[PDB]
Order: structure tokens, then sequence, then C-alpha cells
């Protein structure tokens, strides 16, 4: 079987994506962040206090007959943005675009932090890295794509995302159409239970390719691209008035500059961000700044080719028992 869902921008700058997807019996369909750079699947819930909830649709188990708590099973998530979410576990079937999966973990929510409050559009996250990375205990639960992985055509998922501009998940099969030329695929590692990999280099703009290993995990829960301060120096340096700031807390530059591409390798292969794509608009309304698409990793101790690097290409995840990642130029 296979599963293909179209994920749409919730604002105007791509500050995140959203899926819907249907839980339970009958379905209720709640809109979430597919997120590779983690393993749980929760969602705003009947349970999640109600201070804390803002406009999101909530998942309501006792509305589903088959729905059955996970007896004795709790979980405890923190992103690298500083954001938490806490609660219960219940099973129930989950589709994702005609893909269903009975008996998936879905972690109800009771406690969630002010980030997730404040965005309406987003109802919860489905975490698609390793389930090495699940947070609930005392029993581990398996992700979505790893209870899937037993009726796909191939184990495999793509994320092909878009620029201001809906794209498309599949699960289990390759759209040949969504691309152009060919695959290039690289090992990943799983020991931290990321999907993550080594990036052959890159160019700024016009410039020569610096031929360099650059190792990260291909993120499509995190926004920007965070590269170490040697590369994101070099890209800003070419943008004339562009600066770190301390109260914004990153790169910005005026928002009349033209701002060049970036490039970065893929084995042999080369993968174009275009200049656009980087720009992430006024810091502020009408302000003169405007907030940089590539920031320093140093204060985060990990690479992350962030929506920034991942909506320039047509992204293939193979989980095979040796897992690759695949990127074409689209």
């Amino acid at each position: 079987s296979t599963g293909s869902a179209t994920t749409t921008p919730i604002d105007s700058l791509d500050d995140a994506y959203i899926t819907p997807v249907q839980i339970g019996t009958p379905a209720q369909t709640l809109n979430l962040d597919f997120d590779t750079g983690s393993s749980d699947l929760w969602v705003f819930s009947s349970e999640t206090t109600a201070s804390e909830v803002d406009g999101q649709t909530i998942y309501t188990p006792s509305k589903s007959t088959t729905a059955k708590l996970l007896s004795g099973a709790t979980w405890s998530i923190s992103y690298g943005d500083g954001s938490s979410s806490s609660g219960d576990v219940y099973t129930d079937t989950v589709s994702v675009g005609g893909l269903t999966v009975t008996g998936q973990a879905v972690e109800s929510a009771k406690k969630v932090s002010s980030s997730f409050t404040e965005d309406s559009t987003i109802d919860g996250l489905l975490g698609l890295a390793f389930s090495t990375l699940n947070t609930v205990s005392p029993t581990q639960q398996k992700t979505f794509f790893d209870n899937a992985k037993a009726s796909l055509d191939s184990p495999v998922f793509t994320a092909d995302l878009g620029y201001h501009a809906p794209g498309t998940y599949n699960f289990g099969f390759i759209d040949t159409t969504a691309y152009t030329g060919s695959i290039t695929y690289t090992a990943v590692s799983t020991k931290q239970g990321f999907w993550e990999w080594t990036s052959t280099g890159y160019a700024v703009g016009s410039g020569t390719f610096k031929s360099t290993s650059i190792d990260g995990i291909a993120d499509t829960g995190t926004t920007l691209l965070y590269l170490p301060a040697t590369v994101v120096s070099a890209y800003w340096a070419q943008v004339s008035g562009a600066k770190s700031s301390s109260s914004v807390g990153g790169y910005v530059f005026p928002c009349s500059a033209t701002l060049p591409s970036f490039t970065f390798g893929v084995g042999s292969a080369r993968i174009v961000i275009p200049g656009d794509y980087i720009d992430f608009g006024p810091i502020s309304t009408g302000s003169s700044s405007c907030f940089g698409g590539i920031q320093s990793s140093a204060g985060i101790g990990i690479n992350i080719f962030g929506d920034v690097a991942l909506k320039a290409a047509f992204v293939v995840f193979n989980g095979a028992t040796t897992p690759t990642l695949g990127f074409a130029s689209k």
C-alpha cells in the first residue's frame, strides 16, 4: 500500500507546514506538523488544560470506537527551541492520505508550552525520525512510519515541500514526475536517532565549490538552515549591511538587498537553494531589517538542513535495513 498527502505552509513565510491526519473512528482530522527531527506523534486533546488551548482542533478519544488507553505509559518531550509537551498515551487508528495504521500510539497532550498554544494552525506533531527517540516510558513506542513499513510497497517516504506553496508527503513510492535528473543517495547514520548525513560541501552564489564535510540532519520540523559559523559568516559577508544581531538572535540584512544562492553538495551532486528562499522577511512589520534563512548552528551543537534547504529539493527518506537519504533537484 501507499499514502499521499498534501502539506501546506501555515503562513506567508513558510514557518511550518501542516498535513491533515485522520485519527480514530469515526475519523477526527487534525493538522499535524510532520517532523523528521522527532519521533513522537502527539496531539492537542480533551485532556489538555483549557488555558493552554487557543483555537486548535482537539483529539477526543472518548468519541473514538478504536481508542484504547495505553495504561501506565506517559511521555515528555523538549525540542531544540526550548518548547515542550507531556501527557498520557492512547492507541488508535491513524491514516495519512489513505495509508492506514491500526494500533498507533497517539500521545495525548495534558500540558503544552506557550509556543504551541500560540500556533493555532498546528494541532500536533507527527515524528518521522528513528523510533529510538520516542519519549514514551516505560515502553518506547514506534513512529507511524515504522508501524507502516510492513504494509508499504517500498519502505520509503518522500518530502516535496513548496516555496510559498503546498507540497506533498508520499509514503511507499517514488514519484518520478516530481523531480528532474536523477536522485543522489547518501549514507545515513542512525546513531543519534536522526536522519544524519554528510554533505560534501558548499558554494556561495556563483563562487567556487568548497569541498568540506558538513555532517547534519535532514529535519522537516526546523524552519531554517543551521550551518557551522565559518560557512554562515562566508555566506553573509557577500551581502552588504548584513550582521549578526544579539537582540534579534541571528543574522539580519537590509530588506533592500538581493541575496545570493547557496549550494550544498550531496555526494557528487549539487543542490541549489535560490536567494529568495533565504529571505524570511522583516524582523517586525514595516522594518528595514530582514531575517536571514541561514543561521549559525554554533549554539545548537548540530547542523540542521531544515525546511530552507529541503524545500529546494525532492527528498527521499529510505527506511530500508541500511537507511539512506536521496536528493534530487526539482
